[PDB]
RNA sequence: AUUGAAAGUUCAAAGCUUAGAUACCCUGGAGGGAAACCAGACUUAACACCA
């Protein structure tokens, strides 16, 4: 756990910022303006969130039947690059 | 009983192409195969005398 000034530099250095290219398939060179830049969040990163539920009978099924079987889901975009496989861990058993 | 409810910035995209670790460069200059060394040492034995 770093100070907020030093941590913001160390964290910004873990963020993956790549350039990406679209290639002219006939001459195998990059197109004009076929270069752009994207940002990814690395493997093993950990986001924390909460799922709040109102009192009902459907949520009892949802929290018991549905939420137990969510281990892996896919968030965000660029799934073709394989950029969405994420894992939920449900802080009620890891504690 | 909330200007509330509902809605995935999603999708397609190769950091690709061109590019000789090449060019100059005497293993050279200096350094005595020298220093020392007797071709020398010695007569013996037998013997007729002596004894």
């Amino acid at each position: 756990v770093l100070e907020d000034s030093i941590g913001r530099e160390v964290i910004n250095r873990s963020l993956i910022r790549v350039r990406r290219i679209r290639i002219d398939r006939d001459k195998k060179v990059v197109e004009t303006g076929g270069l752009w830049s994207e940002e990814y969040v690395p493997m093993k990163t950990i986001f924390f969130s909460v799922l709040l539920g109102k009192e009902s009978k459907e949520s009892a099924i949802f929290a018991s039947c549905i939420l137990r079987n969510l281990r892996y889901v896919i968030l965000g975009g660029k799934e073709t690059i394989g950029k969405g496989i994420v894992e939920l861990r449900w802080v009620k058993d890891v504690i």
